[PDB]
C-alpha cells in the first residue's frame, strides 16, 4: 500500500460492533486527534454509532456532525489520505486472501492525523485475529508514528499475548538516536530478543555500547562493518558474530558455473525505482489485489528492459504536431498520446538561372500522419478552407528525447486543401496526408550537433509563402 | 589500418557541415553525386549542348534556411570546391578536385511528408563554369598523379 493518489492507500474499521464500537471509536478518535472536553466521550461514540447505524459508513459531513454532537476538520480535508478509518472498508481484510501488505509511511509521517489511528486499529485487527500461522510486523522510523505510551502498554499486553500466538516484531529502524530517544524503544529492547547490525552507516555511536552492552571488539566490528557490502553482524542471547547473506553465492552446478548471484527474483528484494514504478503501475492498473498470476511475465519484462537500458526510452526520433485540434503522441515535453506522424520529406525547387529575386514555382506542401482521432474538425477545415491559427511541428533526431528540437516549424494561416485517406483489408494502421498551402512558413532549424551541442543559434525561415518570394 | 572508405569534402561559400572526420573537419560531406553530360546534336538520327544541371545528395549542413533564402532570393555562392579520393585511405592522393563557379542552389529535399525517416538531403545546383582535376583513380592508395582536366561553360 504505497503512496499514490487519493485511492484506498490504507484500511478502515467496521465502526459498528455495538459492544465494541464504543472502544473502537474511542481509540480511533483519540489517536486521530490526540484534546477534548474529557466528559462523556462514550456518549459521543454511542451517538455516532446510532448515526452510522443507518446502513454503514456515511458521509464525512454526517460523521463530523455526529462526532461534534481538529480531527473533524482534517477528515473534511482528506488531503491524500482516502485510506482512513471513516467512510471506507478495511482494505487489509480485503487482503484476507493473502494477508501480506505494507505501508509507505510518507502519509504516516504526519502524526497524529494520518499516522496513529489506522496503524493502531490494523495492529489491533492482526493481533486479535490469531489465524494460528506466523505473524510479522516490521518497522522503520518507529518513533514518528509512535509517540504515546499507548504503544508501550500495547507492547506490554497484546504483544505478549501474541508472543504465544506466533507473533514477531522486526524493528529495522534508523540510527540509534531514534531508539534511545524513545523509552518505548527501551522497553522494546528489553523484550527484543535478537539484534542485527545490518550496516555501519552514518549513524550515532558510543552509546551503542550502552543497553546493547557491546564489547570493545564487538563495537569495533559493528563500526568497521561498512554499508556497501551489505553484510551484517548478529547478536542473540548474549553472543554475536559476523554474518552475511552470501550475495556473491551463485549456482555452482558442475565446477562453479555462471555467477548469477541469485539475481533472479532479487529485483523484488532490490526494488529498483523505475522498474518498481513500471511493475507497480502495470499491476495496479491490471488488478486491485495483486496475486502473482501476471507477475512472472512482468519479471521477465523487467529483466529484458533492465538488460536493454536503464530508462532510455529510445531517444532516437521526434516528429510531432499540433494543428488546431490535433496534437502529437509525443515522448518529448510537447504533447502526449494522441497522433504520431511518419517522417520528414518535402522541399522546394528553382529551375531558372541569373548567372549566364527568384522564380515562381507553383508548389504545395504536404505531410503524412497516422490514424486520426480529430477527424471531423480536420474535415471541416479541409472542406471550408478554414485557416487554423497555427500548425506547429517538432523535429529532432537522436541525441535525447527531451532535448531541444532540431527543427521547430510553425506554419501560419494553414488553410487545408487536400487529405488523402484510405483503408484496406490489410490496414492495420491507416496513414493519411494533408497537402496544403498557407500564408507563412516559420522554420526554426537548430544546427544542433551530435553530442547535444547546439552551435550555433537556430536559423529561421519565417516568411510568407502565399503570394511572395520568401527572402 | 583505418579501413576502406572514400574521402570527399566540399566547400560552397559559408555553407559547412557537422562532419567530424580526419579530412572532413566540419566540411560538407556527401553520400551521392548525380550529374552527367549530354550533347543531343550528334549524327545518329561549338558548344551546342542539351541543358545539364548538377545534383547530389549531402549530409545535413548547418546553414539550410540560408540555402532556402538563397533559393527564394536568387542568391548564388560564387564557388564550390570538391575533393574526392578513392577508398583505401582517407589521406591518400586527392584523386579528384572539382571547381564550380556561380553556384546557385536549384532545389532542396527532405523535410515535410513521411517518406524519409533519417535520409540525407538531395540538393541540386546550377552553374556558369565547372572545371575538374582528375588524378588516376586506380583501386590503390598511393598511386601516380598528374591532373587531367576539363573546364567548361554554360555558354
Amino acid at each position: 500500500l504505497p503512496l499514490k493518489t487519493g485511492e484506498p492507500s490504507g484500511f478502515n474499521p467496521f465502526q459498528l460492533p455495538p459492544t465494541h464500537a464504543n472502544l473502537i471509536f474511542l481509540k480511533q478518535f483519540v489517536k486521530k486527534l490526540a484534546e477534548v472536553t474529557h466528559r462523556d466521550e462514550e456518549e459521543i461514540d454511542q451517538a455516532i454509532t446510532a448515526m452510522m447505524s443507518d446502513s454503514i459508513d456515511k458521509s464525512l459531513r454526517r460523521l463530523s456532525l455526529l462526532l461534534q454532537f481538529h480531527a473533524r476538520l482534517v477528515k473534511w480535508c482528506e488531503g491524500g489520505d482516502y485510506g482512513w478509518l471513516f467512510d471506507n472498508p478495511t482494505d487489509a481484510l480485503d487482503l484476507s486472501t493473502h494477508q501480506i501488505y505494507g505501508f509507505d509511511i510518507t502519509e504516516f509521517l504526519d502524526n497524529p492525523e494520518a499516522r496513529t489511528p489506522v496503524m493502531m486499529y490494523l495492529l489491533y485487527r492482526t493481533e486479535s485475529m490469531i489465524d494460528g500461522r506466523r505473524f510479522m510486523y516490521v518497522f522503520d522510523e518507529f518513533w514518528k508514528p509512535l509517540q504515546d505510551e499507548y504503544f508501550e502498554d500495547l507492547a506490554k499486553n497484546k504483544q505478549k499475548t501474541i508472543r504465544k500466538q506466533n507473533g514477531i516484531f522486526v524493528f529495522a529502524t534508523q540510527e540509534p538516536s531514534d531508539a534511545l530517544e524513545s523509552n518505548i524503544a527501551k522497553t522494546l529492547i528489553q523484550q527484543c530478543a535478537t539484534y542485527i547490525f545490518l550496516a555501519n552507516p552514518k549513524a550515532d555511536y558510543e552509546d551503542y555500547t550502552q543497553g546493547f552492552k557491546l564489547t570493545d571488539s564487538e563495537f569495533e566490528l559493528v563500526r568497521g562493518l561498512g554499508e556497501f557490502s551489505r553484510r551484517f553482524l548478529i547478536k542473540q542471547g548474549d553472543q554475536s558474530a559476523l554474518a552475511e547473506m552470501n550475495l556473491g553465492k551463485f549456482r555452482t552446478i558442475v565446477d562453479g558455473e555462471t555467477v548469477e548471484r541469485d539475481f533472479d527474483d532479487e529485483l523484488l528484494v532490490l526494488s529498483g525505482t523505475p522498474d518498481n514504478a513500471e511493475i507497480a503501475e502495470s499491476i495496479i492498473a491490471e488488478v486491485g489485489d495483486d496475486p502473482a498470476v501476471w507477475l512472472p511475465i512482468f519479471l521477465d519484462r523487467v529483466k529484458a528492459e533492465r538488460s536493454d537500458v536503464g530508462s532510455g526510452s529510445g531517444s532516437a526520433v521526434d516528429m510531432f504536431i499540433k494543428i488546431g485540434d490535433v496534437k502529437g503522441e509525443s515522448k518529448d515535453k510537447t504533447h502526449a498520446e494522441e497522433i504520431d506522424v511518419l517522417a520528414w520529406s518535402w522541399g522546394m525547387s528553382q529551375s531558372g538561372s541569373m548567372h549566364m529575386a527568384g522564380k515562381v514555382n507553383v508548389q504545395d506542401l504536404s505531410f503524412t500522419k497516422y490514424i486520426d482521432k480529430s477527424t471531423p474538425n480536420l474535415m471541416m477545415a479541409c472542406s471550408s478552407g478554414k485557416h487554423y491559427p497555427q500548425a506547429k511541428l517538432t523535429i529532432r533526431k537522436a541525441g535525447g528525447e527531451n532535448q531541444v528540437e532540431y527543427l521547430i516549424i510553425t506554419l501560419k494561416e494553414v488553410l487545408v486543401s487536400s487529405v488523402s485517406t484510405g483503408g484496406s483489408g490489410g490496414e492495420d494502421r491507416l496513414t493519411e496526408n494533408v497537402t496544403l498551402n498557407f500564408a507563412q512558413v516559420q522554420v526554426d532549424y537548430q544546427p544542433q550537433k551530435a553530442d547535444g551541442a547546439k552551435d550555433g543559434g537556430p536559423v529561421k525561415y519565417g516568411w510568407n509563402i502565399r503570394q511572395n518570394v520568401q527572402a
